[PDB]
C-alpha cells in the first residue's frame, strides 16, 4: 500500500517545463534565457533536474495571458496581480502564468521575468510564500542586479534535499 | 519558509457524505446502496463511520459530471479517465467525481459503481494506489464476477496505518 | 459567400438534448417527462423538433450541478440563482444547468422543474427575458398549475417561424 | 420579447488589434508581418483601416494559446481545431485565438499563420464561412506554394456586402 506524501511535492526528479507562449516584451531568446536561469536557482541546491520541452505535455507549463486565460485566476490588467503558478500536482499543477498586461524586462525596469519566474517557480515547487523578508518567496517584488536566500534554501532543501552539496 | 502541507488523514472519526447528483445509469436506489456499500469498505475495517447528508456541506461531496466539470481537471469521455477524488481536506478535499460518460453499473456490463466508489473513498481517505496488483487501490479495474466483495489484505494495513482497526 | 445570421438561432430544426445528470429530487422518469414536456411548449409553435439523446454531445446538454460547476456562471447554494442556459451556437451554446441546491419538484413546492425547463430552453433556443409580465421569459418565478404565452410565442416565431399553425 | 441580436458589421472604418501573445514558431517579426498582411487583405478591398496597439484594449484582440485558454472553447492539441473568432461585436467580439499546439509558419510547415489569420479575420469582420471551395473563408485549409497571394471573389464580394468597396 501507500499513503499520500506529507506535502505537496514531485515525486521524480527529473522535471520537465514548456514555454508554451511569450511575452510581446522580450525577445525568445531573453524569456528562454530567463526561464532557464530561474530553474538553475533551484536546481543548484536540490537534486532537481529541468529540462525543456517545445512540445506536448511538460510538467511545468508556462504562459503569458491576460484577464481570463483559463483557471480560476483571472488577471487584472496592468499592476496588481504579476503572475501566479500551482503547487506541485497533475494538469495544472506546476504550471506558471504571467500577466501580459505588464511589462516584463531584463533589466531594473518594469517587472525583471528571471527574479519574477524564479519565485513562481518556488511555487511550481512547493513552496507557499515566506514571512522571511529577505526571502525569495517572501510576495513583495524587490529588484536586484543573484544569490538564493538561506530561507528559500532551507525550504526547497526540507521538500527535496540538497543534491550535490558540492 | 512555508511549504503546502498535506492533510494525512482525517482527523475526526465521524465524517459525512452527499451525493449531489445522480447518473442516468443506474436507479437513484442502485446509486445509494453503490455508496453506501464503499463507504462500508472503510468503515468496517477503522473506526471511522459515514452519515449521508441530503444537503448542505459534507466531507465527502460526490456528483457525476461530464467534460470539464467545474474544477480543471476535465474527463475525457468514454474510457480513458473514470473517476477522481481528492484527499482528505477542507473544501474540495475528500469530494469525489464519477465520469459520466462512463457507463455506471450494478453489475458488469461498464463500472460497477461500488468497486470504482470503493477504490475513490480509499483517496478520500488518505490512500494512494498501491503496487499490489490484487489490492482495491490498485489502478487497474477488474470485476471478480462474484456477489460478495473482500478487501484485500493490502488495503486493510493501509487504512488501519492512518485509522487503527475498527 | 455567408454573411453570419442576424440572431443567435439554431440553423437547423432537428435539435438533440442529453439529461447529463439527475436531481435527487425526483425520479429519473419525471425528470424526463418534465424536460419532454418543456421542449414541447416549443415545438408546438415552431417547426423545431427535439430528440434525446442518452450518451455524446447533443446540441443541448442538460445537467444538474452545484456552485463552481465549469463555466463562469458558478452556482450560490440554495436560493438565489436557481438555473441558466446558453443561447443557441457551438459548445456550451445551447446547454442548461439548474442548481441543486435548490429543491426540483414536479408540483407546487420547491422550483416545479417542468416550468423552470421551459424558460431555460427559451434561452437554449435563442430568447433573452421579456418585460412582459405574464410572459414565460419574464425572469420572475410564478407557480401555475400550461399555455405559452404570446410574448413568447412572439418571440420564438420571429427567430423559427410557426411551423404547422394546426 | 427579446432575443440576441448579432452585430452584423462594425459601425466604425477604423478598428485596433492587439498582438497579446507570441507563438515560439516564428519570431516576433515574422508574426508581426503576417497579421499585417492578413489585415490588408480585407482593408485593401474596403474602406475598413486597421491599426496596432501595444497595449489596453483594441477591437480585435489576438492572442496564442492551448487547451482551455478563458473562454471555454478548448482547443484540442496537434491538429483538429486550429483557430477561432469572435463576429463583430464588444469584448470578446472580433477577438480571435490561435492553437499553438499547431505549428505556425511563414512558409509551408504546417500551418501558414498569415492565410489562417486572414480566414479569421473574415470572421472579426462578419463573414461566415464559405461554400465555394476557392474562397479564402472555405473551412478547409490548402496551400498553393506561391508566394503571392490574391483574394478570391467569392470573399471581396462578400466583405464589399457588409463594407462596400474601398
Ligand atoms: C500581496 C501578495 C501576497 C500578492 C502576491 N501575488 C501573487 C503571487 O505571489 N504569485 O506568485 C498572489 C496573488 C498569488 S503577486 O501577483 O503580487 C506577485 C507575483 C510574483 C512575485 C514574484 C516575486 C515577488 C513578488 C511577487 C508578487
Ligand atoms: C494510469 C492510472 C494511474 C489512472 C487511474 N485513474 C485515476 C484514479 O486513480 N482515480 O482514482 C487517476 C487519473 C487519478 S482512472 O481514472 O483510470 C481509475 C479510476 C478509478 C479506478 C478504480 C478502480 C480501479 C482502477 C481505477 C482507475
Ligand atoms: C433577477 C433575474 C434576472 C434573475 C434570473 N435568473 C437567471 C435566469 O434568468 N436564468 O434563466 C439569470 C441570473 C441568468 S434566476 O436564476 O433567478 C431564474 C432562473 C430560471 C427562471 C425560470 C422561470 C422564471 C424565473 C427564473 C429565474
Ligand atoms: C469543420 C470545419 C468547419 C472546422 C473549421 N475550424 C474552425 C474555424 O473555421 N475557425 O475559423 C471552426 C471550428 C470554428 S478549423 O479550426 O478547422 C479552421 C480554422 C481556420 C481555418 C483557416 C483556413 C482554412 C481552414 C480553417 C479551418
Ligand atoms: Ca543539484
Ligand atoms: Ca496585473
Ligand atoms: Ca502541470
Ligand atoms: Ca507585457
Ligand atoms: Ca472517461
Ligand atoms: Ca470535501
Ligand atoms: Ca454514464
Ligand atoms: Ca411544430
Ligand atoms: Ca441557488
Ligand atoms: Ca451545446
Ligand atoms: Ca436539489
Ligand atoms: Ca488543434
Ligand atoms: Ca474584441
Ligand atoms: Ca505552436
Ligand atoms: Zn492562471
Ligand atoms: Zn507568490
Ligand atoms: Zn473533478
Ligand atoms: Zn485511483
Ligand atoms: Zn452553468
Ligand atoms: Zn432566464
Ligand atoms: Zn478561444
Ligand atoms: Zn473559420
Amino acid at each position: 500500500y501507500n499513503v499520500f506524501p506529507r506535502t505537496l511535492k514531485w515525486s521524480k526528479m527529473n522535471l520537465t517545463y514548456r514555454i508554451v507562449n511569450y511575452t510581446p516584451d522580450m525577445t525568445h531568446s531573453e524569456v528562454e534565457k530567463a526561464f532557464k536561469k530561474a530553474f538553475k536557482v533551484w536546481s543548484d541546491v536540490t537534486p532537481l533536474n529541468f529540462t525543456r520541452l517545445h512540445d506536448g505535455i511538460a510538467d511545468i507549463m508556462i504562459s503569458f495571458g491576460i484577464k481570463e486565460h483559463g483557471d480560476f485566476y483571472p488577471f487584472d490588467g496592468p499592476s496588481g496581480l504579476l503572475a501566479h503558478a500551482f503547487p506541485p500536482g497533475p494538469n495544472y499543477g506546476g504550471d506558471a502564468h504571467f500577466d501580459d498586461d505588464e511589462t516584463w524586462t531584463s533589466s531594473s525596469k518594469g517587472y525583471n521575468l528571471f527574479l519574477v519566474a524564479a519565485h513562481e517557480f518556488g511555487h511550481s515547487l512547493g513552496l507557499d510564500h515566506s514571512k522571511d523578508p529577505g526571502a525569495l518567496m517572501f510576495p513583495i517584488y524587490t529588484y536586484t542586479g543573484f544569490m538564493l536566500p538561506d530561507d528559500d534554501v532551507q525550504g526547497i532543501q526540507s521538500l527535496y534535499g540538497p543534491g550535490d552539496e558540492d
